[PDB]
């Protein structure tokens, strides 16, 4: 059956069997703890079709992670504004970060992926050669010892949490190789089913395609594991509309040239083919 | 119906559909990537019944983690020898720890859980007040903000990996509160289905009982998530024997006095009630 049906069944399960659970943002949710889905990456790319997903946002956000950036405004220069609210003067002030520049998210994904364990200063600092380049380590291990059971990139850093504008929603991922295929599992501690989760699915599928490309492997599965999987109260009616829509076959992702290192990928290297979504569904972000 | 059927079905699935995957130990495995099970902790305790599980081992190992120990000899002194092989002279030497005293596992679970980010020296150093006490922070957060979606204890420490005799198998866990119940999800990167996994299920169920007790909550679910779930080749025959056995109702776990802090729990504080396992099944550990 269509892989998108897993996402839709998760949404329906939360609507039907989820518990009312208040949250940080003051919005309110319906919530379930503990879910898992498996999205095949084999000649298909799991960009949801039951609404038009902002693929440019997914793509730019991942390249921004990869380059090690923790500056929301670097992403905003690309017309991708998704991290502006959590980097705003008001939001940073609400957390007591009145001294740092607007857009400075702290030692979040980019910094942990490429410099885990280095001493964070600000978003502009030069961290070259400092900390653990987990992303490069993952790639190197896949190339040289693919049976390894420790192929992990972890953005969760207990020491640095107090400095983060938002601790990583996508906390840890693990890679796996068998039969010439590269799979990835994400541990996502917290999943906004309406906004974040469709992005997260596409983002880690894309990352897996990227790493598969540079390691000469074929993409296998993306296994999506959720902790607190929730529907914000103001997404209930939009999601009930979405749930009635028939998925279209997933698109394909093409990489348009041979790229040798993870740092060399550019937006122009990717083409989504055969993407036929239902119309955009508006959903407001909980700050 | 019976929660143990999930474990048995996972084992059966790996036997039937798992792929042959070579491994670090040289033993070989049948392997699947990405599994999830949910063990209820409500008025019962998921200590497997299709073989007799070494409960004293589970209990002493967890208390050893909680006290921050990284010395296998301190666990061995309790009659629990399960960590001895990975702290042995030959094993340490194989990894390059030629000057390290036998028993010194490096900065593994106990250290990461109570002192994340501290500078490891050796297993006999005093780390009091150094690093992040993740376990106490989990407890405090459950008490002060049970809705929090960041209640995580993570042993995975990229910076410390090179010093570890064995990187954490149980890599990260997350706690969750709803309906007066405390639930726990474990992200286990690597699961030895025959030996480790039955211990891991009981261990995290036990930790959840302990924290629920301290925080005035009822145990909810233990959600078990696996990365590389595998059966060692020399466990195939023993597990096939196990698969022929019908589970008995799970036992209960009783806590025998009011305990106020996680560090005050002692072996004598616990009673497994109504445990009726099938006979012990011997399985050899892959070093
Ligand atoms: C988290 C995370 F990180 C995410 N996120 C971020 C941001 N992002 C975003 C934003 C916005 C958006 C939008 O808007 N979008 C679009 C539509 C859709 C499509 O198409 O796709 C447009 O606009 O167009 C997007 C994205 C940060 N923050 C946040 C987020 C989300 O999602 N949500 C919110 N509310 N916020 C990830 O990654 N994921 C997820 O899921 N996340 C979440 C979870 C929760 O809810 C939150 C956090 O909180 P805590 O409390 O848990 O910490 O988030
Ligand atoms: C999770 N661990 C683990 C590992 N290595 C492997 N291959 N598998 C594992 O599960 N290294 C580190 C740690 C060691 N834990 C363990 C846990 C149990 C046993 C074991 O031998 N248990 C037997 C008998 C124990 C007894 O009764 O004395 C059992 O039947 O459970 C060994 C190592
Ligand atoms: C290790 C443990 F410590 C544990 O708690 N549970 C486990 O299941 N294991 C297993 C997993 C694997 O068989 C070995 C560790 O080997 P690597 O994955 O590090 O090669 O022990």
């Amino acid at each position: 059956r269509h892989g998108e049906l897993q996402y839709l069944r998760q949404v329906e399960h939360i609507l039907r069997c989820g518990f009312k659970k208040e949250d940080r943002t003051g919005t309110g949710t319906l919530s379930v703890f503990g879910m898992q889905a498996r999205y095949s990456l084999r000649d298909e790319f799991p960009l949801l079709t039951t609404k038009r997903v902002f693929w440019k946002g997914v793509l730019e956000e991942l390249l921004w992670f990869i380059k090690g950036s923790t500056n929301a405004k670097e992403l905003s220069s690309k017309g991708v504004r998704i991290w502006d609210a959590n980097g705003s003067r008001d939001f940073l002030d609400s957390l007591g970060f009145s001294a740092r520049q607007e857009g400075d998210l702290g030692p979040v994904y980019g910094f942990q992926w490429r410099h885990f364990g280095a001493e964070y200063k600000d978003m502009d600092s030069d961290y070259s050669g400092q900390g653990v380049d987990q992303l490069q380590k993952v790639i190197d291990t896949i190339k040289t010892n693919p049976d390894d059971r420790r192929i992990i990139m972890c953005a969760w850093n207990p020491k640095d949490l107090p400095l983060m504008a938002l601790p990583p929603c996508h906390a840890l991922c693990q890679f796996y190789v068998v039969n010439g295929e590269l799979s990835c599992q994400l541990y996502q501690r917290s999943g906004d089913m309406g906004l974040g989760v469709p992005f997260n699915i596409a983002s880690y599928a894309l990352l897996t395609y990227m790493i598969a490309h540079i390691t000469g492997l074929q993409p296998g599965d993306f296994v999506h594991t959720l902790g607190d999987a929730h529907i914000y109260l103001n997404h209930i009616e939009p999601l009930k509309i979405q749930l009635q829509r028939e998925p279209r076959p997933f698109p394909k992702l093409k990489i348009l040239r041979k790229v040798e290192t993870i740092d060399d990928f550019k937006v122009e290297d990717f083409q989504i083919e055969g993407y036929n979504p239902h119309p955009t569904i508006k959903m407001e972000m909980a700050v």
